[PDB]
Formats: structure tokens, sequence, C-alpha cells
């Protein structure tokens, strides 16, 4: 039960975002929720989306994580508007589609550093900024994929940015541990989302989990958010630097 | 919230047992509990410990997991007394002191296999028998230690038995997954218990955690119980074949 | 270059044994070789496969690794016939078909313990006895498969025995380290051998390597031998407790 | 024996460089060696160090791996000068001490990307350009540290870059496999070099190896070279996407 908790959720794009999965779960559990979004263009659709929750007030902030200034100011404003927070769900990544298809050895320097910037480094800056709002400690969660642990076809530069994110999580957990801030990842199985259109052979991915994963089915955004609730609540009070696979068991098989 | 769930908790010896931390949590959340023990002396402790729980009824069964007969008849009697169950917590291990306190290369054959038998194989047969009382699906959790992933001083034959337990969890997840039975491990940090006395240098392991783990503190049995509640409940649907470290982040550092 | 080195090779049955590929490689490098066998039928293949080798002398010893006395007396006799040795290649496992070709959760106790006894514990007692023949250091290599680290279809009880075996290597590495005895594993890809017949769906494992592994081809026994040369030689002097995958990069993909 | 093979060795600054360890080993095995450097001062040191080697001529090229054109032109020029090569040893990393000597969560964006760029991405672009001199296949080896797998104190932004690098290796292995180009990492234990100076508490890392690693001693640059000879030669055919820890066992213990 998450009454009198406040969590910032970063990365809702539409009804299919894993982060709207997380949001519906935390909302039902009585958390006060704050949202960040990337582009002022899509604020309109995002307000409509959140009418579905039981949040009595919309707290929305434009933060594109390629800007220090936007993360610093955005979190500073959150603090003034809502006070101290209990945690952050990070659900954000990016690479150029044109890097993701064909040959990883052909990746450009710019495209490689972009995916690092948005998909890994953003966590670090967000943690430093969000720590200011968690004087008594709290919980940080980022979303990764099995590609950060193994070479998976077509995932290319994003795999290497996930490898990076996953270690980011570990170095943060160590750094912020003495402050009572826990930092974990959830490693989600494949789910149909906006950003999933940028991954070549997605249907073959989904298909294969159904065929081969221990549970013989794919997972969904609500299953991610239920593990997010665990990771963000006191239920997981002993757990940091961890990566939980919400992937129907697929990480465990070969 | 676990009203109308029933769980079987194997391996309480006293108030310090990790499994009694699990019981206190699940009892607090409303679950019906069933308990198994090997020694007479443990049944007597269990009768005393039950006065601190809300359990209106004392369901206790002697099960020495070295005996198929006892595991088989144990679980049969459970389904006869309480009906279908929702999961099993397995909190059982053993090894001879004289293997543990020698160099590993001197482990006796009968010692090595004794450790396998009680600490790993017991999970396999328990799962087979518990499966019969889980026609709708369910969840099974076993307790491991970090010495099954790495070589730790003084842990010797138990390390190799936990390496076996951890694979046993994964093979079980794969097998039972289509039956909607999830199988997971919790890798607990060092906790002072009766059996912790068989681990040479134990106080030193404790101090290392306080000094070096992200959270700079040790964990306790209620904290294992809280992760156990997540794994035995529907919050962790989609998670199987997983090993969740409740160890203050110590697994993530080196 | 292993001139004036002596190695003991355990587990040749015929021309397709991985251990025979080890032999061909260490023989080509000038090593003096000693072979151990279980069935008198394997001693007859060894006498025939010897003609193929440069070995001027046959050094052949019956050692069933289920018998302490056979391992003890075998290695003592090796010592008396050839003097101190430089290392041991262990290429030995077993499980019953009846356990292997069932659901893993249906595994028998005696079959589970048989598979641990021959496939894991055998290493620990061989290391202990072999150590008396390595008073100034040496190398011990055992053979494992990816099914030790992941739940692989059809591999069942042998997956748990390989998990055990891989921890055995780490614990042995840690114990025997200060004696300058290194202990490592080779994780071989699927190779068609006599024992391969005991893995269900083995043909479909071979073909999956060809299509999905980075090198897009299956390995052979000579490739395992070449990596065993490295591990068993001064080339790998600061390497210990390690698992080397000789599998065309299959371990690294999902 | 690497007679009539040619290897490009990137990252020698002085006698203590790990890459000079590679160089001595391969030069001793009869390989033709080409060397790349960044600072003119490193070139001068290469000219002196060459006197110790068997190399009958100096093949030195300036390649700052931050520069696409310097990588592209350096390798092209290498092909014209010596022809086709057999592989590359990459021994290059960098980060600012002002990001390294402060909390991880305080890392600057530009510092984070700097270390990714020099320490991880350089491998990708080196592979793409070096593939052009390997029509026949070959071997590429990069140098990493355990800090890429675990959160180690003081290593901070370099550990996230080594994590990126180890995933880079796996993805390069999958991408260049069908070209018969193998791609691997060596995980070296701590060695006194010039860059070691950038790691806070380096002396306390050295001594922990001695006290705790299985072999109870630190390793040196020649041991790295010895495993590099194995990865770069036909002995490790079958081996790709892998990370060999040349670290006296340390990775296997907790
Ligand atoms: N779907 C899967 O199968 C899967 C599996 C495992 C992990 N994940 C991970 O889960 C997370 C969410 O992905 P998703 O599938 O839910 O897709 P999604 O709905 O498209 O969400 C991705 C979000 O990232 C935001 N974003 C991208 N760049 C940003 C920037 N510079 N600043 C702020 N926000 C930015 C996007 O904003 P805009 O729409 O405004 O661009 C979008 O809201 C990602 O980390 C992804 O890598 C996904
Ligand atoms: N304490 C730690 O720091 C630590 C850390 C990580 C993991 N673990 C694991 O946590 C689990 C619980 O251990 P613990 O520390 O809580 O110690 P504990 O209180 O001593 O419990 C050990 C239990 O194992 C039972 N047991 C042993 N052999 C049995 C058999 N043949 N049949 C049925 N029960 C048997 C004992 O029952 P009887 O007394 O009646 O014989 C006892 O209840 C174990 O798997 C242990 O390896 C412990
Ligand atoms: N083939 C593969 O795809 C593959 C892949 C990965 C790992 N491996 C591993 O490689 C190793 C060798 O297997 P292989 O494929 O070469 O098969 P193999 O040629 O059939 O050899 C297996 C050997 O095990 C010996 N052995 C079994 N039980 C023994 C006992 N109780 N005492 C003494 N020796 C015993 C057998 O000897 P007898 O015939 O005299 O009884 C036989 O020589 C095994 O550890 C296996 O698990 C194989
Ligand atoms: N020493 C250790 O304990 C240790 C342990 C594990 C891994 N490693 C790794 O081993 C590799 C070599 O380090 P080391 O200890 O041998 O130190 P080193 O002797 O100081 O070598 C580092 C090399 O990196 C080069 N370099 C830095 N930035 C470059 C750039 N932009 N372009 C071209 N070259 C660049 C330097 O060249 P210039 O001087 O000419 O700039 C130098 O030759 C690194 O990847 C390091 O992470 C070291
Ligand atoms: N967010 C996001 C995202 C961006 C790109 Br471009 C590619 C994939 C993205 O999310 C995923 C979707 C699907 C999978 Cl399987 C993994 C992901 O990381
Ligand atoms: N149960 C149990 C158990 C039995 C022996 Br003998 C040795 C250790 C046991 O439990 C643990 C206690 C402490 C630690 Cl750190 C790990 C454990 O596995
Ligand atoms: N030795 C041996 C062995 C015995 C049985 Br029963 C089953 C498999 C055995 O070796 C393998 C054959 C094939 C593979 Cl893929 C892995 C192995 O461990
Ligand atoms: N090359 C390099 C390098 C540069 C910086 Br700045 C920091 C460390 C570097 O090398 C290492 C030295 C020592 C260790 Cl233990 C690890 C390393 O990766
Ligand atoms: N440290 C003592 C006491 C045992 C324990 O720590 O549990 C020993 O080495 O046996
Ligand atoms: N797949 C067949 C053939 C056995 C084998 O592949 O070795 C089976 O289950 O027996
Ligand atoms: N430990 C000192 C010296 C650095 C080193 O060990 O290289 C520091 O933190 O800077």
């Amino acid at each position: 039960n998450l009454e009198n908790k406040t969590y910032v959720i970063m990365g809702i794009a539409n009804k299919r975002s894993i982060a709207f999965g997380v949001a519906k779960v935390l909302d039902q559990l009585g958390a006060k929720l704050v949202f960040t979004y990337r582009k002022e263009r899509s604020r309109k659709e995002l307000e409509k989306l959140l009418e579905q929750l039981n949040q009595p007030e919309a707290h929305l902030y434009q933060i594109d994580v390629q800007s220090d200034e936007e993360v610093i100011n955005g979190f500073e404003q959150i603090g003034k508007d809502v006070g101290n927070i209990d945690g952050v769900y990070h659900s954000i990544a990016f690479a150029n589609m044109e890097d993701l298809r064909g040959r990883f050895s052909e990746t450009s320097r710019e495209g490689f550093l972009l995916a690092q910037d948005i998909s890994s480094y953003s966590l670090t800056i967000v943690a430093h900024e969000a720590k200011k709002l968690m004087p008594e400690g709290g919980s940080i969660v980022a979303t990764t994929y099995l590609g950060g642990e193994f070479a998976v076809q077509n995932y290319n530069v994003m795999g290497v940015a996930k490898a990076s994110l996953e270690a980011n999580v570990k170095y943060l957990a160590l750094d912020l541990g003495p402050d009572n801030i826990r930092v974990n990842a959830i490693s989600a199985g494949p789910i149909r989302t906006l950003s999933a259109k940028g991954v070549g052979g997605f249907n073959t991915i989904l298909k294969e989990i159904e065929e081969r994963a221990p549970l013989k089915r794919n997972v969904d955004q609500v299953e991610v958010g239920k593990t997010a609730a665990y990771l963000l609540s006191d239920l997981s009070s002993g757990v940091t630097g961890e990566n939980i696979h919400v992937d129907s068991g697929f990480h465990a098989i070969k």
C-alpha cells in the first residue's frame, strides 16, 4: 500500500508505454504520481491518458534528458510543487533506427554516443537530481532488456547502451547506498509499444518467448509495474544493485 | 494481501530461522500457513512460535526431506487437511561440520552427496509433490547463498550444493512453467541463526557486509520474508527462474 | 611446447571422445600422456587409438571414479610408473537415461545423486589425489556444458550436475591456488560422441549452433584440445577458477 | 608459433604498458608487429622499446581513436605498408580524473561520454576498419577489468565504460563471426601502469589480490600477453565473444 508515497515516472508516451503499466499499478496502490514527458507537442495526449487514473491532480513536466538544465530545473520544480519524493521510475531510451538495423560494426560514433547519452547517462543525472528530494532515502528503478547481457540480433547499439545502464545501476547502488537510496533495474521481456517498432524482427522475438520461455507466454506492462511496485516499496527494502527479469523466465533458459 | 492463500513453509527450527521471518510476513498479510519440521525439538519450537502469529489453527507435519516417503505422505496429508495450496517456501540445508571445516579438496564422498541430497534434491521432490496440490498454478521459493555463485572461504561443500540448488530452481522453472508454477530463489545475506554456526568465520562475513555492501548494514529475516511475499504472490507473475539477492547490494560489488 | 610435461587424461572411450581430441593435441605438442578408463572395452579402444599417437609407451589405468580406492590406488600407481605430473584433463560424466528422458521434476533421488557422484564429486577426489603428484604446481581441467549455467531442454539432471561441477572448479581453484595448482573448466559446444546419444533432441542442438552461434558452425574435439593445451600449459599461468566456452560464441548470444 | 602472422598493437605508452606485455610475448613467438600511439612521447618510447624486440623494422602509426579519420587512415596506411593482418590487440581507455575522483552520481555528461568514446566505441570503429585487412578472418582482443562486471570502489565511470566494452565485444563477435573474425576480451587483474595512477586506492587493490585471490599473488603484463597469444592464435579457434580473467582467480571468489 503506497498511500502517502510520491513517485516520479519518466517515459509515458501513450497507453502502451511500459511506464503507463507502472503508473496504473502504483495509482491503484494509492501513490501520488508525478509524470515527465519529452516534447511539448505530446503533452495534450498525455493529459487525456491520465484521466484514466485516480490522481486528483495532474503534475506534468517537460524534461528531455539530453539537457542537464532540463533535468535540474524539472526536478527542482517537482520539489517545489509536491515536496519530497519516495522514488523514480526511469523508462527512457533512444538510438537512431538506422543504427539498429544491419551491422553493429558499422555504427557511427555519433549514434553510439547518443544511445549512451539518453539510455544510460540520463539515469545518472536523474539520480543526482532526484536524491535532493529524498533526504530520508528512497528507491530508483530503470528498465533494461536482455540485450544488455547477451548479443541479441538487431539490437546492436542499444544492447551496448543497456549493458552500460545495467552497470550504471550497480555503481549508483553503491554510491547512493549509504544515503538509503536503492537503485535497481527491471529487465522486461518483449512488449508491444511505440518504441518496439524500432526493433527489427520484433514479431520473431515475441513468437520465440511464447515458444521457449518457461511460462510459454509473453508478459505485459502491468506485470512490469507490479515488480516496479515491489522494487519501489519497502517490500524490497534489502535489495539494491539488482536486475529482476520480468520475462516469463526467458533469461534462465538457452 | 494474501487472504485465501495457503502456503507451506519448510525449515523453521526457532525464532531466528529465516523461515520464521517468512512466516511472520505471510501471517501478517493474511495467509493460511502450514509448517514442516524434521526434529521433535523443532515441532515444540513451532508450537511456541505460533502464539505470536494470527494462525487460528496449528497445521504441523514432520518431513525429513531425506525420505521420499515422508515428503510424499507429508504433502498428501497436507492436501487432505487444508486443500490446494498456493506455494512452498523451502528453507532447508545441511552438511557435516567435518567436511565444512576441512579444506574443500578433502570433502568426503558421503559428505558431498549428503549436502546435495538435503540442500538441492529435496527441492526437486518437494516440487513434484507440491505440484499435485497446485492444479491452478503456484509459486515455490528456495533459499540460497552467494557462495553458490562464487567461491567463499569456509563455505566449501555447501557452496557446491547451492550451485546445484540454483540450477535446480532454473530446471524446475523450465519444467513446471507450463503448469503455471513459478520457481525462484532468494539469495539471503548472512543472518545469525542456528545453522550459521556451521559456517567458520561467520562474524567476519557479517562485518564485511557492514563495511562494504552498498547499504553498509546487514539484512534480517523479515527482509527475506518481504521478498518472499513478493515471489509467492501475484506481484511477481512473469518472474520465474530468478535469483533475487536480499543481501544489501553485496552481490553487485567486488 | 609441452616436451618433458606429463598429463593424465581421464574419460576416453573411442575416437570421438573429446578427451581423444585433447590427447591428439597434447601428443602433437610433445606431452607424455597417461590414460585412465572405466570399461575394459575402453582400454581396447585406447590400445588401438595409441597407434595413431606419438606416445612411445602405453600408460593405461582402470579408474572407476565411483570408487575412492580406485582413484586413490590409480594415482599412486601413476606416481610410481611415471613420477610427478603436470596436470589432469577430466572428461567424465554420467546420468541414467531414465532420469534424463523424463520431466526434470520426476528425477529420482538415486539418479540425481548418481549424476552428482560421477559428474561432479569425481573432480574433487581426483584433484585431491592428483595433487600429491604435483608438488610444485600444475593444472586441472574439467569438461562442462552450457546446460550447467542455463536450463537447456532435455538436459535435466545433467544440468544440475554441471552447475555443481562448475562450482567445484571454483572452490577447488580457491583451495589449491596456494599450492600453485590451477583449476579451470572448458564449456564445450555440442559434439557428436557416444554420450551425446543420451541427450534428447541432440541433432536439433547441433543445427541451432550452425544457425545462431556467431561463428555459424559447430566445434570439434580438436578445438577443445587446443584450448586444453592452453589451460594445461604455462600460457594460462594467471588464469584459474575460469570457464572457457569453446562453442563458437553461443554462450554470448540470446 | 606465429611466424608470418602480423598483429596491430594499440596502446603502448612505456615499458609498463600491458600492451608492451603483449608485444614481448608475440615478438618472442615470431609475429610481425605494428604499433599505434596517440602522443608523440609514446612514439619516442616505442622507438626505444623496439630495441629490446626481435622486430627487424619499426612500423609505427599515430592513431587517436577519438578521430574517425585517424582510425580510417591509420589502418588503410597499415594495409599498404604491411598488407593483410591477423588481428588487433586493443589496450586503450581514458576518463578524466575529476569524474573518477568524486562520487559516481556526480559524473558529468561530457566526462561520461568521453570515457565511452575512447574506452568502448574505439573498439567498434577499429574493428570496422581492421576488418578490411582481414579478408581471411582473424582475431581482435580488447582489455577490460572486473570493474565492468561489478561495482568496484573508485573506478566509477570507467566501470560503466568497461561494461559498455564487454557488451561491444559480444555484439562485434556476433556481427563479425560469419567473416571468421573472432572478438574477445582479457580481464586483467591490477597491474602497476601509468594509467593505474588514475585509479584511487590502487595500492589497496593490489594487496587485496595478494591476500584473497586463489593464487595469492598479483599478475603481470607478460601473463596478459601469454593469454593474448592464445586468443590471437589458432589455439582459440572456436572461442569468440568470451572474457578471460587473467587475474589470479579473483573473479571467482567473494
Ligand atoms: N517494449 C519492450 O519490449 C522493452 C523491453 C525491455 C526494455 N524496454 C525499455 O523500456 C523503456 C520504455 O520503452 P517502451 O517500450 O515503453 O516504449 P515507449 O512507450 O515508446 O517509451 C519510451 C519513452 O522514452 C522517451 N524518451 C526518448 N528519448 C527521450 C529523451 N531524450 N528525454 C525524455 N524522454 C525520452 C519517449 O518519449 P517520446 O515519445 O516523447 O519520444 C517515450 O516516452 C525503455 O528503456 C526501453 O529500452 C522495452
Ligand atoms: N543464515 C544465513 O546467513 C543464510 C544465508 C543464506 C542462505 N541461508 C539458507 O537459508 C536456509 C535456512 O537456514 P537458516 O539459517 O534459517 O537456519 P535454521 O534456522 O537452522 O534452519 C535450517 C533448517 O533446516 C532444516 N533441515 C535440515 N535438514 C533437514 C531435513 N533432512 N529434513 C527437513 N528439514 C531439515 C532444519 O530442521 P531441524 O532443525 O528440525 O532438523 C532447520 O529447520 C538454508 O537453506 C540456508 O542454507 C542461510
Ligand atoms: N559431447 C558433447 O556435446 C559434450 C558437450 C559438452 C560437454 N561434454 C562433456 O564432455 C565429457 C566427455 O564426454 P564425451 O562427449 O567425450 O563422451 P564419451 O566419449 O562418451 O566419454 C564419456 C566418458 O565418461 C567416462 N565415464 C563415465 N562414467 C565413468 C566412471 N564412473 N568412471 C570412469 N569413467 C567414467 C566413460 O568411460 P567408459 O566408457 O569406460 O565407461 C567415457 O570415457 C563429459 O563430461 C560430458 O559431459 C560433452
Ligand atoms: N593496469 C591495470 O591494472 C589494468 C587492469 C585492467 C585493465 N586495464 C586496461 O588495459 C588497457 C591499457 O592500460 P594500461 O594499464 O596498459 O595503461 P597505459 O600503459 O597507461 O596505456 C594506456 C594507453 O591508452 C592510450 N590512449 C588513451 N587515450 C587514447 C586515445 N584517444 N587514442 C589512442 N590511444 C589512447 C595511451 O596512449 P597515449 O599515452 O599515447 O595517449 C596509452 O598508450 C586499458 O584499456 C585499461 O583499461 C588496465
Ligand atoms: N524506449 C525505447 C526504445 C528505443 C529504441 Br530506438 C529501441 C528500443 C526501445 O525499447 C525497446 C523495445 C523493445 C525491446 Cl525488446 C527493447 C527495447 O529496448
Ligand atoms: N540450513 C542450513 C545450513 C547448514 C549448514 Br551445515 C551450514 C550453513 C547453513 O545455512 C547457512 C548459514 C549461513 C550462511 Cl552465510 C549460509 C548458509 O547456507
Ligand atoms: N560423459 C557424458 C555424458 C553422459 C550423459 Br548420460 C549425457 C551427456 C553426456 O555428455 C554430453 C553429451 C552432449 C552434450 Cl550437449 C553435453 C554432455 O554433457
Ligand atoms: N588505460 C587506461 C586507464 C585510464 C584511466 Br583514466 C583509468 C584506468 C585505466 O586503466 C586501468 C588501470 C588500473 C586498473 Cl585496476 C584498471 C584500469 O582500467
Ligand atoms: N570463527 C569461529 C567460530 C565459528 C563461526 O564463526 O560460526 C570458527 O572459525 O569456527
Ligand atoms: N531426439 C531423439 C534422438 C536422441 C538423440 O537426439 O540423441 C530422442 O529423443 O532420442
Ligand atoms: N589512493 C590515493 C593515490 C592514488 C593511487 O592509488 O593511484 C588516491 O586516492 O589518489
